[PDB]
Formats: C-alpha cells, structure tokens, sequence
C-alpha cells in the first residue's frame, strides 16, 4: 500500500446570489459546472508546479464542498450579510469595498471555514480601480492572521472563532463579464496570496520578465490577461515563498486527493 500523501488543499467553494444569477443563469447545473471546470484548470497550475524546481510536486486544491446561494440574505436594519442584495458601506455603488466584503465573508463563513484548508467566494461585482479579488496572505508560521489551514482568531464582537483561511473572486469588470482564462488566473492569484506568495517586485526581471520573454507571471501586481505564456505560471518568487507555506502547512491541513 503507498505511503499516504497530505498534499491537496480541499476547497469549501461559494457562490454567492450575484454570480447565481449572472454567471449560473439562474441555474445550479450551470453554476456548479463552471466552479468545478475553474478549480481543476486552476488545480493543473498548482498540482503541476515543482515548488523546490525538484520533487516538491503534486500539491494543489480540491473542492471539498460546493454552497450556492440561490438568493439574497434576508437581513433587518443596521444588519450586514456578504449575501444581502446591498453592497456595503455604499448601495449605491455596483460593489462592496472589497476588503469590507472579504472580512464579512470570513465572519459569516466562520463555521464552515473551520473545516476546510481553505474558503473561497466566487462573487459578480465590478469593485472599483480593476480590483478581480483578495485573499489573505498565508506564510510558514502558525500565527499567520491568514492563508492555507484555518486557525480560529476570536471576534468579541460577534462572540465567536472567525478564521481567515479565505479569498474571493468576482467575474465582473468594467461592466462586463471576464474571459473564463482571465477568471482561471484571478482565482489562481488569489489562492496564490492564501499559500504565501507575494506579488513579483520588478526589481527581480526572473520573476517580471519582459513580453517578449513570455510576460509576467501570476502574482504581478497588475491583473495578467492569460495573453502571454508566463500568465498562467509562478515566477521563481512565487515558488520559493510558496513552497515554504507548504512545506509547513501540509502536514497541519492539506489531505489525500480524492
Ligand atoms: C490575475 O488576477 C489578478 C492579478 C493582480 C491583481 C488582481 C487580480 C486584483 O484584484 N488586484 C488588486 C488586489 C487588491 C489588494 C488590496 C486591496 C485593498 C487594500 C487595502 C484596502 N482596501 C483594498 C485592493 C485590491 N487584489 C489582490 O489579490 N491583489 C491586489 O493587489 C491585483
Ligand atoms: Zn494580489
């Protein structure tokens, strides 16, 4: 019998009543077939990927659970929801802040994120200045306030453990809905962020190359296309920082591929 190998990040996958309607037609079939489709093309980068440039490979992500809310979340004044048909602290404005939008989701997620490596909300928002996501930054240490493999963080305001093993995705840009290998890369640069990798600096040209030496890779800070070659990798940058996040969280959270 082979060794067993801790080394698939499971997903607990959420979409919203934005992406619900606008991305799943109103349709579980269809927004259940689009979130499996993205994890295992953004599962191909990561299972793909020598993290040490050697044999630290096979690691990548799974979807443990797939929660849809086909509505929006009923809610009483001076009430706020990551669900609620409102963006927040704006109605008036298309989308929430999104940092507002990501900590409200960890808040309400908190429960079922205690089980999951990692929480993840796929949402139709066009947040403003070009933003496609966030997620919080994972590393190597224990208390990292973030990323891969939940640790409970105590909220005395709403009496109770919320984790920050979470991100989010939105396919709505300037009005309009994303290429699918533009929302491959979001999603790929947001758990990027959640496994510990920073955005490539351009003081480094191995992990900012020009356009005719392949593009930039994923964790550029400027949103790749998916145009260029490099888009849909990991610079160097990205592999080392990655690779230390999981070779110390692995054995906390990461499980056999099912
Ligand atoms: C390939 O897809 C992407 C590549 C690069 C980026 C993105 C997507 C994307 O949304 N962004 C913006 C961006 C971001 C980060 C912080 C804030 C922020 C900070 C403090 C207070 N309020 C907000 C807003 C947006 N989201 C992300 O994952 N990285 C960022 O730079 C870069
Ligand atoms: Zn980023």
């Amino acid at each position: 019998d082979p060794d067993p190998m801790k080394n698939t990040c499971k997903l607990l996958v959420v979409a919203d009543h934005r992406f619900y309607r606008y991305m799943g037609r109103g349709e579980e079939s269809t927004t259940t077939n689009y979130l499996i489709e993205l994890i295992d093309r953004v599962d191909d980068i990561y299972r793909n990927t020598a993290w040490d440039n050697a044999g630290f490979k096979g690691y990548g992500i799974q979807i443990e659970q797939i929660r849809i809310l086909k509505s929006p979340q009923e809610v009483k004044p001076g009430e706020k929801h990551y669900n609620m048909a409102k963006s927040y602290p704006n109605e008036e404005k298309d989308a929430w802040d999104v940092k507002m939008l990501l900590e409200q989701f960890s808040f309400d997620i908190a429960e079922e994120a205690s089980k999951v490596c990692l929480a993840h909300l796929f949402t139709y928002q066009d947040f403003d200045m070009g933003t496609l996501g966030l997620a919080y930054g994972g590393s190597p240490r224990a208390n990292s306030h973030g990323g891969v493999c939940p640790k409970a963080y105590y909220s005395p305001v709403g009496k109770k453990n919320i984790y920050l093993n979470s991100g989010l995705t939105s396919t709505k840009n300037y009005g309009k809905t994303i290429l699918t290998k533009e929302a491959d890369l979001v999603t790929t640069h947001e758990l990027g962020h959640n496994f510990g990798a920073e955005h490539d600096p351009d003081g480094l040209a191995e992990c900012a190359p020009n356009e005719d030496q392949g593009g930039k890779y994923v964790m550029y800070p400027i949103a790749v296309s998916g145009d260029h070659e490099n888009n849909k990798m990991f610079s160097q940058c990205s592999k080392q920082s990655i690779y230390k996040t999981i070779e110390s969280k692995a054995q906390e959270c990461f499980q056999e591929r099912s």
